[PDB]
C-alpha cells in the first residue's frame, strides 16, 4: 500500500467489519484528501452567483410512457424524526387519513404501474436504524414490494469510522463500539448503488433514468415534463432548485464556477460553466453574511435529482469504481453529547454535489410545492388538515380554497416541538384549516372535535400550569381565543 498507518488502520478496521470495498475505496480517498490539507471550505472568492436558469413552469410537453418503463424511483429513508422527538423511520409517520409518507409514494408507484408503466422500479435507501421497521411495514401493507425487498427494493447505507483530528486514526471508544462509526451523508447513494452491484444490474436491465428525493418530501413526485426536458436537451444530471426566501437564508445554495480550456495552437479558447453546492458547513465564518444574502445566491437544492444511470456508471468506472465528491469535514466529538471525548472528523458527502461531476449537468427552478418537507410538528398539522387533498394518482395538493398557499402554523416550541406534545393538541381531532390563512398556538391547548378555523386565528394560554380546552364544533373566525 501507499497509505499512511492511520489510513491503514482505517481500512483494516473496515475490512474486519465486512464493509464492502466500494465504501472503503471512497472513504480512503477522502481520508487521503484530508491528510493533504483539504478542509472542505468554499470561500466567496471561489464561486460566482448563478443568475439565469430554465423553469419547470415554462414547460408543457410530457414524455412517452416508454421512458417511464426505464425509470427508477429512489427515496431516501434513513431519517429518524429526532428533531420531533421520534425514534423510528420518519417515513412511517402518519401524515394524512391513516397513511404514511411511505404509503403515498408506494400508492403513487402502484398507480403508475397499472396505468402507465409496469416496469417502473421503486427503491428505498435505508439505514441500519430504519431497515427492520421498513421491512415489517411492507410485509403488512404492500406484499408485492415485500417479496422483492432484499433483492430489488432495499439499498443499504453503509457506515464509516470517525477519525481523530490529530492522527487521523480510527477513534476507539471503550464504553460503546457503536459511537465509533457514523453515516457518510446521502452522497453515499452512489457508493451504495455501485458497490452492491445494483447500478450495474439496473443499466443491464435497460433502466436509463433515476429520480431521487427525500422520503419525507411529499411534493417530490414523478413529473413527465422533466423526463422529456432531459431527453430533448440530452442532460445527464438535473437538480431541482427553488427560489430562496429569508426562511432559507441559513440553508445551502447553488453556485457557479467556470473552467477555461485553452485552445491548443491556433484555436478559440473554450468555456464551460460548472454548477456546485455550498452548504453552511462549507462556508467560512467570515463569509456567512454573503451566504445569507438571498439576492446574491437565490437558489437552493431541493434534493429532487434526476440522473441518467448509464452515464453515472461510466463516470464511476472511469474513477476506479467511485464518485469523488467534495468532502465535508465535520468537527465533532466521539461521544456527541460529551465534550470531554476526543475531537474527531466525521467525513460525509452530499448527493447534490454530484452536479459538478458531469459535463451535461443542469439545474431547473421548480415551484415550492415540489419541496414540501415535514420537519416540524407545525408542518404536520397543516398536512393533516383538509388544507391538503389527495388526488386520483395519490398525490397531495392544496385545496383550491387555499389560494395557492398552505395555512401558516406557528406552534409553541415549549409544548409542541415533540410529537407526544403535538398529539395531545389534536387528541380529539385536527381542525379544519382549509379556509385558514394563519393559526398560532401559545401555551397548553387542546382542540375539540369538528373545529373549523378561518382567517387568522391565535389561541394563547398564559398559565403554564393549566390546559385550555376548545369545545366540539367551535367556530373561530379572525380572533384571539383566550381563557
Ligand atoms: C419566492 C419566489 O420568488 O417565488 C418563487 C417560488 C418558486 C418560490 C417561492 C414560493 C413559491 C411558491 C409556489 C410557494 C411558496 C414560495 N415560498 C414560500 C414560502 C412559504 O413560507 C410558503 C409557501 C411558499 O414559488
Amino acid at each position: 500500500k501507499s497509505l499512511s498507518a492511520a489510513a491503514q488502520a482505517c481500512v483494516k478496521k473496515m475490512r474486519d467489519a465486512k464493509v464492502n470495498e466500494a465504501c472503503i475505496r471512497t472513504f480512503i480517498a477522502q481520508h487521503v484528501m484530508v491528510s493533504k490539507g483539504e478542509t472542505g471550505s468554499i470561500p466567496d472568492s471561489a464561486i460566482m452567483p448563478v443568475d439565469s436558469l430554465d423553469a419547470l413552469d415554462s414547460l408543457t410537453i410530457e414524455c412517452d410512457n416508454a421512458v417511464l418503463q426505464s425509470t427508477v424511483v429512489l427515496k431516501l429513508n434513513g431519517g429518524l424524526g429526532t428533531g420531533m422527538g421520534l425514534c423510528d423511520a420518519k417515513t412511517l409517520l402518519e401524515v394524512k387519513d391513516g397513511k404514511t409518507f411511505l404509503d403515498f409514494t408506494a400508492l403513487q408507484v402502484q398507480y403508475l404501474r397499472q396505468h402507465c408503466s409496469e416496469h417502473l422500479r421503486f427503491m428505498l435507501m435505508d439505514s441500519f436504524n430504519t431497515s427492520a421497521s421498513t421491512k415489517s411495514f411492507l410485509k403488512a401493507r404492500y406484499p408485492w414490494l415485500y417479496q422483492v425487498f432484499d433483492s430489488e427494493v432495499e439499498l443499504m447505507q453503509n457506515q464509516v469510522p470517525k477519525i481523530l483530528q490529530d492522527t487521523l486514526e480510527p477513534a476507539a471508544w471503550a464504553e460503546n463500539p457503536a459511537y465509533e462509526w457514523a453515516p457518510p451523508g446521502h452522497g453515499d447513494i452512489y457508493t451504495a448503488l455501485y458497490g452492491s452491484g445494483k447500478l450495474q444490474e439496473l443499466v443491464e436491465q435497460g433502466y436509463r433514468y433515476m429520480f431521487v428525493s427525500n422520503g419525507d418530501n411529499l411534493g417530490a413526485t414523478i413529473d413527465k415534463r422533466v423526463l422529456a426536458y432531459m431527453e430533448k436537451e440530452k442532460i445527464d444530471f438535473l437538480m431541482e432548485v427553488c427560489r430562496r426566501t429569508e426562511s432559507d437564508k441559513k440553508g445551502g445554495h447553488l453556485a457557479r464556477q467556470t473552467v477555461y480550456v485553452k485552445g491548443k495552437d491556433g484555436q478559440p479558447d473554450a468555456e464551460k460553466r460548472v454548477l456546485l453546492l455550498r452548504e453552511s458547513a462549507q462556508c467560512p465564518k467570515a463569509d456567512m453574511e454573503s451566504f445569507q444574502d438571498i439576492n446574491k445566491y437565490s437558489f437552493f437544492n431541493t434534493n429532487n435529482l434526476w440522473i441518467r444511470l448509464p452515464v453515472l456508471l461510466e463516470t464511476m468506472q472511469e474513477h476506479g469504481g467511485t464518485l469523488p465528491l467534495p468532502v465535508i469535514r465535520n468537527e465533532k466529538t466521539v461521544d456527541s453529547s460529551n465534550s470531554a471525548s476526543p475531537k474527531v472528523y466525521q467525513l460525509e458527502t452530499a448527493m447534490g454535489a454530484a452536479i459538478a461531476m458531469f459535463e451535461s449537468a443542469s439545474a431547473i427552478v421548480v415551484p415550492r410545492s415540489r419541496f414540501a418537507p415535514v420537519k416540524t410538528c407545525a408542518d404536520l398539522l397543516a398536512l393533516r388538515s383538509d388544507a391538503y387533498v389527495v388526488t386520483d394518482d395519490f398525490r397531495l395538493v392544496l385545496d383550491d380554497r387555499c389560494h395557492g398557499h398552505p395555512p401558516v402554523v406557528d406552534l409553541d416550541s415549549a409544548h409542541y416541538k415533540m410529537m407526544n406534545g403535538f398529539e395531545k393538541l389534536v387528541q380529539h381531532g385536527v381542525p379544519s384549516l382549509v379556509e385558514c390563512k394563519r393559526v398560532t398556538v401559545k401555551g397548553l391547548v387542546q382542540f375539540g372535535a369538528g373545529n373549523v378555523l378561518t382567517g387568522t386565528v391565535t389561541i394563547e394560554n398564559t398559565d403554564s400550569a393549566s390546559a385550555f380546552v376548545i369545545p366540539d364544533g367551535a367556530k373561530l373566525n379572525d380572533t384571539t381565543a383566550s381563557p
